[PDB]
């Protein structure tokens, strides 16, 4: 399997969520892995064998899914959430 | 059966909810176990035999379900709750059909 | 039959509702026993013979139902209450 | 007939409504008797012959109905009241 | 006929509406008689021959109807009144 | 012989219904009382009530509600909407 | 043709509108006459031949219509007027 | 033709609109005449030959229409006008 | 053709709009002429040959239309204008 | 063809819009001419050969259209404009 | 083939928008040209060949469209724009 | 084939957006080129071979589309954008 | 095969979002690459072989899609997002 940190660096993930400290690397990495796993299964593209195979648009969707996990931590929320269409669209363009 | 704390450490569960105190470990552990039990039954995947088998997206769902339990303590509330789609979506892609 | 306090201790029930006093254990027990009876009958799973048989997701539902009775003491209220979907979903996956 | 106070003590009734005073024992007793009568007739279970026969979930409904009588004293109100579904779900699970 | 005050004492009627004075006893008695007449006619149970025949749930309905009379004095109001469902439910459970 | 309202409910009780403490409006209050009774009697349309004592307590409750409304709401049109209090008709309806 | 002031005195009309001045007797009389004429035509009862014949509910209606004239002076207004059902209901029960 | 001032004096017209000045007698007279003309035509009753023949309810309608002309001077307004139902009801009761 | 100023003097038009000054007599005369022209064509009554033939209710309408011209200067506005029904009703009773 | 200034002088157009200054005669003239051309074409009555032929109500409509141009300068605006029905109604009665 | 500035001078266009500077003559001229080009094409009248041929209502529309481009500079806005009906009506009156 | 800055100068583009600085020439030029490319493709007119061929209304549309790019920088926004109908209407009259 | 930075420099991308700082260059590069990839696949014009082939209207769309990524960082938001029609219309004109 592909390690998400070989596709998008840990530093870049932290920049996405504007998080400067190094004391949540393990939690952040879990969100990154969850996001990558989600996007890879959704795209379902058996041909991508290595980190360098992942298209830039899929990388953008990974950052959106990841950032959503960092900011929205509960399965139910008090404030209504709205789908940002950009995530599906970045991926749709590369689904099997 | 798989122990949820071998999949996601108690330390990580506490960071999910930004909870620093150590006097609620038993309650927090119960929420973690409940969330894991729920996500496992829902995915219904027999081939996940050990903790290392659990996919990252499923780990993401357990964290969301766990934090919901921690934050929302009553079966009815005065304020409406809205489903966060990420939890079911994280689980759906690892569902045994 | 199963004593709810063998499944979830009274101190956990008190922590669920962040209740620190020692003078409401009898009332709190009555709520806990009601929540457990409700959830047990709803799942209707006779394979749970002893306390250690109760699945973790059902314990979660019992705590939610319990906390509801603690917080919402009247059969009617002036403020509309909304069903928290987590209770039913935690029970559903273990219904007989 | 069963005496409601053999099922849930007067002291527990006063704790439900957080009522500290001792000068309303007759009134409170009347509400308790009314709530029990209502929940009994509703469940319609002739199998329950002694106080000990009353299931925990029915005790919870009796507390909810009792407290509603204590707090909401007129057949009409200037503010709409909303049914708390817990009371009838607690009873439903034991309807004959 | 049954005398309503043999069923629910005047002093209990006064506690229902939290009324302290002894100078509205005639008016309060009229409301109590009207509430009782109302509920007796609605229930239409010929088997209720003496005060002690009246069930607790019906006593509860009588108190609610009585209190509404005490609080809401005019046949039209400038604020909408909403039916409190408890009164009818208390009665329905003993209808003939 | 038409039943007199003041043999059914005293003026004292009419004044307590509206929380009216003064004694300089008995004539006006009597007229409202008589109007309310006339209305409730004709609406119930029960000739079986021959004397004051025949009038059921729930109907006396209705009479007080109708009376109090006349006292408080003096005009055939209002700048604020009025809403019917269901208690009035419900207590007449059962008779 | 009946004189309204034989039915209800000018001073009772003034009490209806809580009007304590003596400088508007002619205007007030006109409103009184208008209200009486209106209610009489509306009921259309040929049996009322003298002031003593006018029933109590019709006097109530006349007072309401009179007061409306006193208070609301224009065939059109800036603020919406709502019909007080009491007026029509008082006359209806004596329509011929 | 009937002179409106023989039916309702100028001073009664001024009391209707609570107007206490003498410098608009000519304009007020015009509104009075317009209101009378309107109501007489609407009623269409040939039998009213002299001032004394005009019924009191119709005089009531003439006052309402007059006051509306006095208060509301433009064929269009920035605020909605609402019809006062009394005007047409007073007239309709004597229509031919 | 009838001169509107022989039907309603310029001084009365000014009082309608509570316009004190004398420096707008030409504009005001123009509004008066337009309103009269409007009302005359709408009524279309050939029998009206002289100023004295114009009925009082038609004069009322003329005053309303005129005042609307003086107050409302633009074919479009940012605030909705609402039709005052009195203008049309006053003309309606004299339409040929 | 008819010059608008032979029908309504510039001084009257300025008074319509309460415009004091004398440095906008050319612009005001353009609005007046645009307004007249519009109203003349809408009415489409070629029997009007000279200024003196133009009916008073049509002059009223010209003033309203003119004033709308002076006050509302753009083909689109951020605030909704509402039609003043007076303009069209005053042209409608002289339409050919 | 017609120059807009021979139809409406730059100085009038500037008065339309109340713009008292000379440092935007080129931009204003461009708006004026675009507005004229738009209205001419829209009316599509070959029979107009010189500046003096263009009717007054069309000059009015040209000024409206022009001013709209001066005030509203973007193809999309955060605030809804509403069509001023005058622009289309001024033009439609002279459509081919 | 045609250079946009041969049609509308950079200086004019800056005046459209009221941008006085000199440090965004490259970005502004990009917006200008994009706007021009879009309008040209939308009209699809092969007869326009050189800068001078571009009609005035089309230049107005280019300015509008340009300014929208300058002001609205993102493919989605927190605030709904409303189409300004002037852009398409300016282009539509020159569409192939 | 075309690198977005050969089409629109990072400097111009920074200007688009009015961002002056020097420490988000790898993040901005990813957004730019993602925006280009998306717009290119959308247009599906394989006749554009080199940087200078890309039409200005497509460059405008790439800037819009880029800036959206920079400003709206989560797959779900608490505020509703509305599509800015300019992005699609600029792309559509070259499909
Ligand atoms: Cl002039
Ligand atoms: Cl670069």
């Amino acid at each position: 399997a592909i390690d998400v940190l070989d596709v998008i660096s840990l530093s870049l993930f932290k920049q996405q969520i504007e998080f400067e400290e190094d004391d949540r690397d393990e939690l952040i990495t879990l969100y990154a892995q969850a996001a990558f796993d989600y996007c890879m299964r959704w795209c379902d593209e058996p041909a991508w064998k290595v980190a360098a195979d992942i298209p830039a648009a899929v990388k953008g969707a990974v950052l959106l899914v990841f950032a959503d996990m960092f900011e929205h931590r509960t399965a139910q929320s008090e404030v209504q959430l709205y789908e940002n269409a950009a995530a599906e669209r970045m991926m749709f363009i590369h689904r099997n």
